[PDB]
DNA sequence: GTGCGGT
DNA sequence: GCCGTAG
DNA sequence: GTACCCACGGC
DNA sequence: GTACACCGCACA
């Protein structure tokens, strides 16, 4: 792993703890050969402040750091034997390397406290993206070289204070680490907590705020939008073709989103299930998994494409109904919102662990969830218990059971609930005083054969006991299907009631709704849920009936200055001949005509053929088609009543294409 | 990694090798628990036959296969001990899954030699020439592959004991001729040693013209005009900023190239790697790894574009001038050969390793290339060594120096010879009547830092006396500079030559000039190389002059059409007012002006702007000139030698533009 | 024991 | 201990 | 082209 | 994220 230097008198020496390997080995060319010891971190570090101290001594960048320091740790520290009198923190300076900053940093004041005090700690001076994509000696001069880098030591100054914030920071209470994010909310030396105040804070929100956290319009998560509108602008829709994936991968990481392709592939993947996703956005064509947590074949061996129902989250984009930006580093533009013309977040639901808070959402039936904003478009101020008489419950991809309205009845209320979710099992008589017991639908994220491995390690450990065999059958032609062998005279229905109990046969959702509303984390209700949603399908359909007017009234002027031309056309074509450079004419066709530039030019456009018969009438066919257009969509525009039909118009036109009814049964009790 | 069966009867049990890793997850999914237990293959295994026992015993592909089955090897055998009672073999219909299967056909002959009599050995036929096994989903991969109902397999019959010997011998021996030969001479129940003559030659055969050989014409193989295609086609040409290396192979991967990102990468890599290539086809942006041989970075961190120079691979490709291909897919078209306005196999090289054959070709001066070229084409039944007179022999882009002209001198004159590639170190004085030694070139392919390791390896080996230090001093002012310390009062020079005869301070190039000549493995001295280079380009000037000139005899025409109406045009614009469609508007142009169908659209089609007095002359200056060329087109094609030194010219301005010095110096005595 | 496109 | 996007 | 670490939060 | 192991030649 590490490559060290020549100098074997530390004083003119020096470690640098540098992020990933596509930089490592870059900085393995630019460093001097004598003086400059590099050490490659593999990745995101361990906590010190969360794991006690049994872990802390195993994770293999923990040692591995400890004996390339030599000053050995805790209570053994003699910074005489240390290596190096300036060890370089050299993270990238992306947000994951400020976090990964902190995390080294929490590892120098626990465990080489006198090392911050000592002298050697410093922060080398990265030149603004990315660490990898430099070149070698592109490395050592802004960096590792001493004639012109830009370093940082570490004052720790006040260890008081030091003390106080890096168990806030880095310590088990998460609802510390809260607080303080929420509070500072705003969208040659270095002491060590002018650091983490802020290398932390940039990280704490960039990872709520554009990472772990599904939005609350479109329900989707920074990921997905940009591997949707990528499905969206290769044009890889529904009735075309099937691209191999790592094209689309190809395609997002370069445009949008700089991070691993594992990152991107296994995400577009999920999209894919028809068991994790309720309301599928893609179409898998390929191996891509299956219950028993088996991952999709490798990106290269698989192709996507965009699913009838993704056109709705992505209809009527190009009318401008929502803002574009650039992309990270300004060379393209994606959506900052998609249209999701249908209820995206609840629908397929939402899992994601953030740094403060997490968000966990289920999968609600589609149809149901319509009626609630149908029902909630004419009643600004409606009661969940009503909204909820629309929406019976979450409905779960695995159907599965659910249990009493009342787990499931608080979480809409407050924001945070608890739902307790059951396999579908039955008990038969196989005759000769025996049984058998056969689950046909286990519950929602939970792994086949996970839980039979579960089954498995309990029979053969007489945890549990009366079981002869068990046998998983499940057949793309049955569904799912685990049958269980029950012995004679054995009670089965205490071997299953145990079984809820003991394994995943019955697991729960938590149940806590924490998505970006307005720009911010925010727990919320089924009400305050829908209302945003409503708010955004009231902001979209508007913004497009809009532009349609613009768009409109663009061509009908364009038109008029056209028949005003087929009226006077002899006149018109010797005005023109009478004209030599063009620039003459443009300015003929105004004065006479009283006319426009944007129309004297359309004019000086037009193609012979508009000149037949039906061309000309044509033409003038389309004019007086279009003014009923205009005057409808100002129609639409000075009615709210109307522009908010329209809108549940278009949700009923959706809930009647693509509704499907219940999966999942919510049993009363 | 094999997933066996609950069954523990043979009688029923069947074990599946699988072609991929992939492959082998949806196999493992789609498989029967109960009979079915899957063994998959990373990759390829071994030859059994090539290679000797303590190495076959200590691998694991094969030991894994021998506890499978649990039966024995070779005397140990026994066909009752045996866990199954048929081993399937399933690789796809891909060539290289047709080698798989004749890799692990060797074992099975080899060790369970017995086994294949019983009839336990089994062959799996997937969808024929669909895609890879491991695209298909699991479902996919029983219903046409693994279920008993509608699965079709070929049982392998030893029919004679004598010829299979043999014949094994030949296709996986160690003797090259034999296996040389056969190929070329050859250019339900199966009969094994018919199967695996077809499918180790079917195989054998795409390695060849589709792999590892470059063509004649421009140097290039599959895999890289591949890449260079694709650049081109996206369009990022010198002038173009960096695009990530990550989106160019996805696409190359996704429209012409079916195999691993990792095998066009570092291909692509190399060709933008100005000490790998004389002349660099790419140009990348971050880690192309560097000398002393560091790979490059991960492809996701990288950018690339073409070099201005591979510009000319691509000038004029888009002029009908060379046919083109359909892709592994036919979804997409692609180039069979790459224009090449420059001599590009015997400038950048080429060397790969393919079936029975291999090919090795050095680096030459593009100036003293494109001479001979010239010169040859003066003189086309000029000497070989006349053509010596311009193009003394190869040069590395590394540099360095070669030792004798015999050693060049037979290389061009049967196909193969062997060149003396040497390094420049000086000798001089380090100070104190002390020396030393200093080497600033290597021979090419030479690795700069096992270089200098394996020279440690012979001091510390006691096996090089009297030196006393070895930095390697390399930084981007000094380029290429190692230095050793000589222990003063020494003879420098008897080790220095010592050392050239003992490492890679001198090495050999062991020259066999092959390349696709007419669509085949030829083998081909200095002249044909440059001949059939030479045929090329006269053939491509010829095909981009027929193409310029339909194209012109196709718009002077056009032009016409339109003068025409500029003159009699009142006359013009009445026919069409006076008409309803453009079909009779058409019709009647066509014969009342004795126009065309094609000049009666051009009409039709013209908008009012050509009606001034300049865009009335704008036509009129065009059609003249439009004359001048066909002129001269009509001047080149109808001779031999006019396409002869357009050729010449267009050459002579290449070598004039991007021609440089020589780096390799050419010694002898 | 090594170059290069392949599983 | 695992739900899922990032080193 | 897959194996083997980490964070981060809630239950 | 490097470790990991194999076909295939020819020539030291
Ligand atoms: O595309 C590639 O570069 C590779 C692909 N594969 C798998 C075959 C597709 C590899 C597999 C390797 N192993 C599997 C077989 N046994 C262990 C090693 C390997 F070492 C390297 C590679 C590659 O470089
Ligand atoms: O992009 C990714 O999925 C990964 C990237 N990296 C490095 C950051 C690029 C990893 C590094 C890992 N390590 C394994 C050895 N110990 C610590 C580092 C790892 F397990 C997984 C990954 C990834 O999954
Ligand atoms: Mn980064
Ligand atoms: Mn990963
Ligand atoms: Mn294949
Ligand atoms: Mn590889």
């Amino acid at each position: 792993k590490l490559a060290d230097c020549s100098s074997k008198s530390p004083e003119e020496c020096e470690i640098f703890l540098v992020e990933g390997d596509s930089a490592g080995g870059s900085t393995k060319s630019g460093r001097d050969s004598r003086t400059q010891a590099i050490l490659p971190l593999r990745g995101k570090i361990l906590n010190v402040e969360k794991a006690r101290l049994d872990r802390i001594l195993n994770n293999n960048e923990i040692r591995q750091m400890i004996t390339a320091f030599g000053t050995g740790i805790g209570g053994d520290f003699d910074l005489a034997k240390a290596r190096y009198h300036k060890i370089v923190i050299m993270t990238d300076a992306d947000v994951d390397g400020a976090h990964i900053r902190t995390l080294l940093l929490t590892f120098f004041y626990r465990f080489m406290r006198p090392l911050i005090e000592a002298g050697y700690v410093y922060i080398a001076q990265p030149p603004t993206k990315g660490l990898g994509e430099m070149n070698a000696d592109q490395l050592w001069e802004t960096t590792m070289n001493p004639e012109h880098r830009a370093l940082l030591q570490v004052k720790l100054e006040d260890a008081i204070e030091a003390d106080q914030t890096f168990e806030m920071l880095m310590g088990d209470v998460v609802e510390n680490r809260r607080q303080f994010i929420e509070d500072n909310a705003v969208y040659n030396e270095r002491n060590i907590t002018s650091e983490m105040r802020e290398s932390f804070l940039d990280y704490a929100m960039s990872v709520i705020v554009a990472r772990a956290l599904p939005d609350v319009r479109d329900g989707l998560k920074p990921v997905h939008r940009r591997i949707l509108y990528g499905l969206n602008e290769q044009g890889m829709t529904p009735d075309k073709s099937y691209k191999k994936s790592a094209r689309i991968v190809g395609d997002v990481m370069g445009k949008y989103h700089p991070h691993g392709d594992s990152s991107i592939y296994e995400a577009m993947v999920r999209m894919a299930q028809d068991f994790s996703y309720r309301y599928p956005l893609v179409d898998g064509q390929g191996n891509f998994g299956s219950m028993d947590g088996d991952g999709a074949a490798a990106m290269r061996f698989t192709e996507a494409r965009m699913t009838k129902i993704t056109l709705e989250l992505l209809r009527d984009i190009n009318k401008d109904t929502i803002d574009f930006i650039d992309n990270y580093d300004g060379n393209e533009r994606e959506p900052s919102v998609l249209p999701a013309r249908f209820p995206n977040l609840l629908a397929n639901g939402a899992s994601g662990i953030a740094v403060g808070m997490a968000t966990n959402i289920p999968p609600h039936n589609l149809t149901e969830l319509i009626n609630g904003v149908l029902s909630l478009s004419k009643n600004p101020d409606i009661s969940i218990a009503e909204l909820m008489e629309d929406i019976e419950g979450p409905d779960f991809p695995t159907a599965g059971l659910i249990l009493g309205k009342s787990g499931i009845r608080r979480a809409y209320e407050t924001g945070r609930g608890s739902i307790q979710m059951r396999s579908r099992a039955v008990i038969e008589e196989r005759g000769g005083g025996r049984q058998r017991i056969v689950v046909t639908e286990i519950p929602f994220q939970v792994n086949k054969a996970r839980m039979i491995e579960k089954i498995a390690e309990l029979v053969r450990d007489k945890k549990i006991d009366g079981i002869t065999d068990l046998r998983d059958e499940t057949s793309l032609r049955t569904g799912v299907r685990v049958v269980i062998d029950v012995r004679k005279d054995a009670n089965a229905s205490v071997i299953l009631n145990n079984l809820y109990k003991q394994t995943p046969l019955q697991t729960s959702f938590g149940v806590n709704m924490i998505a970006l509303v307005n720009g911010r984390p925010k727990l919320i209700n089924l009400k305050e849920a829908l209302v945003h949603y409503l708010e955004h399908q009231k902001t979209v359909v508007r913004r497009r009936t809009q532009y349609n007017l613009r768009k409109a009234k663009d061509r009908a002027h364009i038109l008029e200055g056209l028949r005003i031309a087929l009226d006077h056309i002899d006149e018109i074509i010797s005005t023109i001949r009478e004209s030599d450079t063009d620039k003459v004419a443009m300015e003929s066709l105004q004065q006479r005509f009283k006319l426009s530039e944007k129309q004297a030019q359309a004019i000086l456009d037009m193609r012979l053929r508009r000149l037949t018969g039906l061309e000309r009438d044509k033409i003038e066919a389309e004019y007086n088609e279009l003014l009923n257009y205009i005057s409808e969509l100002e129609t639409i525009l000075a009615d709210e009543e109307v522009l908010l039909q329209l809108v549940r118009d278009e949700l009923t036109e959706i809930r009647d294409r693509f509704g499907d009814d219940r999966r999942t049964e919510i049993q009363l009790g």
